[PDB]
């Protein structure tokens, strides 16, 4: 009936705003492609969605390195992801565009990364110690703050989007295919993200968003490590999803956020949240998980898993949190 109260990111809010029209306005960039001939093709990774990945070789100077073919897609999708690409490469942390390359496999071409020798997401869970833990995440975080002061936000943040070459302590937040580019008062679409790592407002439909968004997911991928349940939130549909967390965080905090942003509740939502209390962290820390527990690490991920956009710890105070005084701390 009335409308929705508007919302804007507590910080880098105007970063894109001021700075030259070319850096955001992705449909009207061009591309120099490079030569396809330039790389070898050795072997298919994985299994892409709108999009197949090989693992392969610069024939100019044997560099390994992957190439990531694209599907079927409008342009100003492609345009959006190289452009983006292009703009953080350097930052900390952050998957390094090597090439992007010509090619008539189906009116689309190729993008080629730095190669990353990751471990299998899911084995190397497993395997990881609490430090292994803070040092990662930290990592990560460095990610987030340099594209989110960059102006973009990623929006697919999850462990299949984050390669760690553990041998080398290596990590790259990769998949940028998803990522847009923050201008205040603008509504998003609320798709973006795998169901698992999407933020409360993507599941209530609240489009004017912001970076935020991948703080939620973050807390999503720290809890699933930490408590080791792999994903932590895992619902059905989106209306299930909501449910999943609301079982944890509590109902009367999910009715509060609805309720300050004058949200429209659908008709199936009602009934379906019901009356959840706000469960404590500790819960779920048992004999499997204990090890990559602490308090700081519960405090932090309470600060990160909050239904309200705004609340949530940016990526910079989420570095700054005592979980992470451990980790190194020589700044290069
Ligand atoms: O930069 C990437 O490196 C990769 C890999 O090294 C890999 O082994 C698998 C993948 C993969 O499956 O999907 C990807 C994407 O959708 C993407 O946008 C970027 C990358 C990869 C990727």
């Amino acid at each position: 009936m009335s409308g929705p109260v508007p919302s804007r990111a507590r910080v880098y809010t105007d970063v894109n705003t001021h700075r030259p029209r070319e850096y955001w306005d992705y449909e009207s960039h061009v591309v120099e492609w490079g030569n396809q001939d330039d790389y070898q093709l050795v072997r298919k990774l994985g299994r892409g969605k709108y999009s197949e990945v090989f693992e392969a070789i610069n024939i100019t100077n044997n560099e390994k390195v992957v190439v990531k073919i694209l599907k079927p897609v409008k342009k100003k999708k492609i345009k959006r992801e190289i452009k983006i690409l292009e703009n953080l490469r350097g930052g900390p942390n952050i998957i390094t565009l090597a090439d992007i390359v010509k090619d008539p496999v189906s009116r689309t071409p190729a993008l080629v990364f730095e190669h990353v020798n990751n471990t299998d997401f899911k084995q190397l869970y497993q395997t990881l110690t609490d430090y292994d833990i803070r040092f990662y995440m930290y990592e990560i975080l460095k990610a987030l703050d340099y594209c989110h002061s960059m102006g973009i936000m990623h929006r697919d943040v999850k462990p299949h989007n984050v390669m760690i070459d553990h041998e080398h302590r290596k990590l790259r937040l990769i998949d940028w295919g998803l990522a847009e580019f923050y201008h205040p008062g603008q509504e998003y679409n609320v798709r973006v993200a795998s169901r698992y790592f999407k933020g409360p407002e993507l599941l209530v439909d609240y489009q004017m968003y912001d970076y935020s968004l991948d703080m939620w997911s973050l807390g999503c991928m720290l809890a699933s490590m930490i408590f080791r349940k792999e994903p932590f939130f895992h619902g059905h549909d989106n209306y299930d999803q909501l449910v999943r967390i609301a079982k944890v965080l509590g109902t009367e905090d999910l009715y509060d956020y609805i309720d300050k942003y004058n949200i429209e509740l659908d008709p199936r939502f009602n009934d379906i949240l019901g009356r959840h209390s706000r469960k404590r962290w500790e819960r779920f820390v048992h004999s499997e998980n204990q090890h990559l527990v602490s308090p700081e690490a519960l405090d932090f991920l309470d600060k990160l898993l909050r239904y309200d956009h705004q609340s949530r710890l940016t990526a910079r105070e989420a570095m700054e949190h005592p979980y992470f005084y451990t980790v190194v701390k020589d700044q290069a």
